[PDB]
């Protein structure tokens, strides 16, 4: 009659930051100081073509940071490992640089978040994203955290996971976590841990609330320490669903 073991809230959070457009994940990590946040931007699948991102972004991000209990990413993207190695070092060095390119200590993130990387084990990709976790450890702007995830959008080989804080090794709809029996998917996965997991479910049917969402909830914080879960079937990282309170009421109990 428990939750399970405790998740942290993953946002996925690249909805444009207008005026008032972040406060209902503002509400939530107000309401509850107790729950991690950890919370992706994303000014243009990377941080942008300038040293700081827009007038919006500079106003809001801090507000975000304010919160002890936020940790906040920068979305950088390697295209399968494919991008140029310099170019994603460019990135993150760019997001690192934040804080006193703009003389504003809380215009800054904790980490990154490396998008796009890929599922089939390579030597040669291993010691790319390795050198990009480094990069992320040892460069000034990311701490204290200096936050690694990857998001192979599904499962990766085992050998990756190490290399990260977080993978995100479930990216899809709520039909296709069910396709693949649930949580059930996650005890494939050789030589894990739920600490290094990160699951995303998008598409939730509506009629999936109350009771029938804290069952849900409860399956995936067995198996994977942080977790997004969302009612939206479209623009599900550019919007908040219908029952993200109740998600984060769920992740909080
Ligand atoms: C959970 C997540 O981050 N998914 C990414 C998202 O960041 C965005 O880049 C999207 C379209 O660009 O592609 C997905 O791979
Ligand atoms: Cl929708």
């Amino acid at each position: 009659h428990m939750m399970g073991p405790k998740s942290k809230v993953f946002v996925p959070l690249y909805v444009y930051p207008a005026p008032g457009a972040w406060d209902p994940l503002e509400d939530v990590i107000s309401k509850h100081p107790d729950v991690n946040f950890t919370v992706v931007i994303n000014p243009g699948s990377g941080p942008g073509p300038e040293a700081l991102p827009d007038g919006n972004y500079t106003r809001e991000i801090p507000k975000l940071a304010s919160y002890e209990n936020v940790r906040l990413l920068g979305y950088v993207a390697t295209t399968y490992a494919k991008r140029n190695i310099s170019e994603v070092r460019r990135d993150i060095e760019t997001y690192a640089a934040w804080p006193t390119q703009s003389s504003n200590a809380n215009l800054a993130v904790r980490g990154i978040f490396f998008d796009e990387t890929p599922q089939q084990y390579d030597a040669d990709i291993l010691a790319y994203l390795r050198e990009l976790t480094d990069v992320v450890k040892g460069t000034s702007g990311l701490g204290p955290d200096h936050y690694v995830v990857h998001n192979p959008g599904a499962i990766p080989d085992s050998r990756y996971l190490s290399t990260a804080d977080s993978t995100v090794v479930f990216e899809a709809t709520y039909a296709t976590f069910q396709e693949r029996h649930g949580a059930e998917l996650f005890d494939t996965i050789p030589d894990s841990h739920r600490d290094q997991l990160c699951a995303v479910i998008h598409s939730v049917p509506t009629s999936v609330e109350g009771s029938d969402l804290r069952g849900l909830v409860k399956q995936v914080r067995q198996v994977a320490d942080e977790i997004f879960i969302t009612h939206l079937e479209t623009d599900y990282y550019a919007g908040f669903g219908g029952q993200w309170s109740e998600f984060v009421d769920l992740m909080a109990s």
